């Protein structure tokens, strides 16, 4: 039970170098954040580690949410179960640069996590989303008012966002 080794960055937000998965197998939080597309596609990266810890049955759950909702918008979010991972997941769909759409809207998506008092989250927007990780940490701390425990899998990018956030002091 409970969250442990996280580096404490402001008064709500901590960072471990960590995969989400194995941090909600041990802490079974009350949400977990995905790092989604419009359509839920739970194809590749945090989406994909997810569902397959949940034996597709988040996919599943997330093409029948789609079916009656359509697409996401850009900046928008759905809660949908946790299933073994969490009691609810924070499907929450961060701007792709990559497409041109507006990293504004990393703003708009980080606000959904205020509906929340704790979330086990990723980062959003990087990878193949393509925004600047350094940017996104920062719209996270400057938009988020309640508790977030950032998982960040890889170990480069974990010690380039904590020394980049220490830097600048
Ligand atoms: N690091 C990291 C990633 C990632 C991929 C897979 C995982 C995982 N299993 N746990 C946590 N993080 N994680 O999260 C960010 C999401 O935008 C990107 O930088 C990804 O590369």
């Amino acid at each position: 039970n409970s969250f442990s080794g996280y580096l404490k960055l402001t008064d709500n937000v901590y960072i471990k170098n960590a995969d989400i998965v194995e941090e909600a197998k041990k802490v079974k939080p009350t949400v977990v954040v995905n790092a989604a597309n419009v359509y839920l596609k739970h194809g590749g990266g945090v989406a994909g580690a997810l569902n397959k810890a949940t034996n597709n049955a988040m996919q599943v759950e997330s093409d029948d949410y789609i079916a009656t909702n359509g697409p996401l918008k850009v900046g928008g979010s759905c809660v949908l179960s946790g299933h073994n991972l969490a009691k609810h997941c924070l499907h929450v769909v961060g701007p792709n640069v990559n497409k041109g759409e507006d990293i504004q809207l990393l703003k708009s998506a980080y606000e959904n996590f205020n509906q929340h008092e704790v979330l086990l989250a990723p980062l959003l927007s990087a990878g193949i989303f393509g925004a600047d990780p350094i940017h996104s940490l920062r719209v996270c701390v400057d938009t988020v008012r309640t508790n977030v425990y950032l998982a960040v899998f890889d170990k480069n990018l974990y010690d380039k966002l904590v020394s980049s956030f220490l830097e600048m002091k």
